[PDB]
């Protein structure tokens, strides 16, 4: 019951900030 993808593998483990 979800859908994601690249967002936080990509956001939290690119999150410069």
């Amino acid at each position: 019951e979800m859908r994601l993808s690249a967002f936080f593998r990509q956001f939290i483990l690119q999150r410069k900030k």
